[PDB]
């Protein structure tokens, strides 16, 4: 049952609805982000699922109650769970976590970021966020698809948690990281493909998901 | 002079014209964060912009290239500065403040949120935040008020770097950010007072 997530970071928000019609047979799960949101209103999410199960990636990032609310928002419009980062503490993981839950929701937490910049400062307590995320009472993961090694030791600390990695796709880390992860999400492979639906399809057999 | 700054911590955008409407002659910049923005729309900064110049605390956190977008759209509306976390690394830092070039716009780093959690992980690498953000360019730093000796800590790595924080702290910070405190009285101008006479030392 492991999943195709496309992030859907276009900031058309016309754009973004036809691209999720054209790819429904393939893709199980749709996330946007800021960019399109801040665009298109947040109400985009709302028209959104009604194609596909909405993953609000807002990176959720401040104090408890700030966080409470944005993700209350995310829930509000129809997202079916948020992303929040574990580094800004349990505080904000149990609070987040809570309220997807009086939603009927889930949460990810992220691990790492999977651009270099994660190497920094977020690689080395990586581990410590699964277990606080755990702790928290939250569903699941965000961990990179890039370091193979390290997605092992994150599955390894997750026990059973809900695992999605980010991946451009056509490419050995995705392939690889299938064995460790829940799903592996796809970004502009497909949303700026001539043909996301037949990329999207393509994607599927390249990761034997 | 040291900066009061507004948080204007509502989410009813007629609700936040309002009140910047009433406290406006008061303060010299107004904060807005993720909940006013997606409830009103981000246009909500634009006409708050022509008030008084608006910091979209957007707490930006992704990887650099999606970043740079959110801060971007920002600046695209009307926002003087932004809000960025230093912990998901320099490479973000650089674009974010990289972008804010184009606008001639600020960036405010932040070294650790004044929540508990903020105690975790962030403590922890606060002052290398300091170090990255200001070798990344960047204006200033956002760092909790009620962590003296760690504010301290923070002014020394930060030099001459704009620092606001969310009477001890004033020595180390170049504004303060208050929200309801300031209007919930029935008297903002009063209020204001108060807070300037604290901030002049």
């Amino acid at each position: 049952m492991k999943q195709l997530i496309l992030a859907l970071d276009v900031m058309d928000g016309e754009k973004a609805m036809e691209i999720a019609k054209k790819v429904a047979e393939h893709v199980d799960r749709i996330k946007v982000n800021y960019p399109l949101v801040l665009s298109a209103g947040v109400g985009i999410m709302k028209r959104l699922s009604e194609i596909k199960p909405v993953i609000a990636d807002f990176k959720i990032a401040d104090v408890p109650y700030t966080s409470s609310l944005i993700a209350r928002i995310a829930f509000e419009n129809s997202a079916e769970s948020v992303i929040v980062h574990g580094f800004v503490g349990s505080d904000t993981l149990r609070e987040v976590c809570r309220v997807a839950e009086e939603f009927g929701g889930k949460v990810y937490a992220v691990t790492e970021l999977s651009s270099p910049g994660g190497e920094e400062f977020m690689s080395a307590v990586s581990l410590k966020i699964v277990e606080k995320a755990k702790e928290a009472g939250c569903h699941g993961l965000i961990a990179p698809s890039t370091r193979i090694e390290r997605l092992r030791e994150i599955r390894k600390a997750a026990g059973d948690m809900e695992i999605l990695c980010p991946g451009i796709g056509a490419q050995k880390g995705s392939i690889e990281a299938v064995k460790y992860a829940d799903g592996i999400i796809v970004g502009r492979g497909i949303y700026a493909s001539g043909n996301p639906a037949e990329e999207a399809r393509k994607l599927r057999r390249v990761l034997k998901i």
